């Protein structure tokens, strides 16, 4: 019984806009919100994909493959699932496998694809598909994987054992200045809680 | 190798601002980013998100979530109970306060994450993930009193932890809701733990 009344552009960048959002509260009173949106979303079911990449290899514990990048908004290095925006006309699955290969060098296999999920819904309309991908680390294609960073992409690969993910992220955070992503931390917490 | 040179303000609301970030790329090339920050952070992080494990004897262990209209999303989302940390408030106190206001449950701290980033390609927004247990058998949690702030309108949804991802998937299919990415990430890891 709540809905949007109006969305007024405040400031539009090349990549991001701020909007004044007018909506109907459930007592029937008009209220406003400050909403963030990307300018890059056309007909995609979501802005982006994040990839949960399970590196599977004979006589190895399963590893979750993570990436470490400088993030200008954070002003520092962040540990995240491999991720990127969906290109116009691209499937979430294709976006996930492409971004995984570009950022890690791994050639994955689709396992599952989430519905569109919200990144920070009190702040933004931003959505991703979370795509689970298995990587056959015994395939020659995944022997010495070579990242294909695009222009201004500078990504380091960090593979951590699934069976100790939360303690290994803690050890990485204890050792320098760097933020773990909330989705990675949430995923490492559930691995412990299970 | 990479660092912030300067930030230029583009637009500042009451709650959120757009900045143009200039940063040194690791080649020595100067580059720009459109960054979002909250105006409200003055704290270890902007917010807390509470993972509330509801423990009742002879019942499945449940994860308590909240359903709310999110004006940036233009729809209803399912999320961990969550809010901004008050100036001079600790992330633990924020966690117990937000949980009681949004759910009416009175919980105990199990653990508290370091600051984790919400959407680091877009914003500087950070939270503490606070794992809280709820003794659902204690009198204070019998008929729990949810205490909305000014303009909080929150529905409580407790889902069995052991089936969490299938229960969320079902809600998306029938209730045309968006699941929060951290809720989805946790739910995936509960399945992938096996
Ligand atoms: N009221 C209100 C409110 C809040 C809060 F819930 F935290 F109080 C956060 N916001 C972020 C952008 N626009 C808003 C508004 Cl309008
Ligand atoms: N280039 C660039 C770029 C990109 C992307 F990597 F996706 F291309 C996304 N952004 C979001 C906010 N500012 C940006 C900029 Cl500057
Ligand atoms: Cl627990
Ligand atoms: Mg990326
Ligand atoms: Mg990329
Ligand atoms: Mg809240
Ligand atoms: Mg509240």
């Amino acid at each position: 019984k709540q809905y949007i009344i109006s969305e007024e552009l405040i400031s539009e960048g090349k990549w991001v806009k701020l909007e004044k959002t007018t909506y109907m509260d459930p007592t029937g009173k008009t209220r406003t919100w400050e909403s963030v949106k990307r300018t890059t979303r056309k007909e995609q079911t979501a802005d982006g994909v994040a990839v949960i990449p399970v590196l599977q290899r004979t006589l190895h514990y399963e590893c979750i493959v993570l990436v470490k990048q400088f993030r200008p908004p954070m002003g520092g290095y962040c540990i995240e699932f491999p991720a990127g925006l969906i290109d116009d006309g691209e499937t979430p699955e294709a976006a996930a496998l492409r971004e995984l290969e570009e950022e890690t060098g791994y050639k994955g296999d689709i396992a599952e694809c989430s519905p569109a999920v919200c990144m920070d819904p009190g702040l933004s309309n931003c959505t991703i598909h979370i795509v689970t991908v298995t990587i056959n680390g015994d395939d020659a294609e995944n022997a010495r994987p070579k990242p294909k960073p695009g222009d201004g992409e500078f990504v380091e690969v960090i593979s951590l054992p699934k069976n100790d993910l939360l303690q290994r992220l803690d050890a990485l955070v204890a050792e320098e200045h760097l933020t773990v992503d909330a989705r990675v931390y949430s995923y490492a917490l559930a691995l412990k809680h299970a």
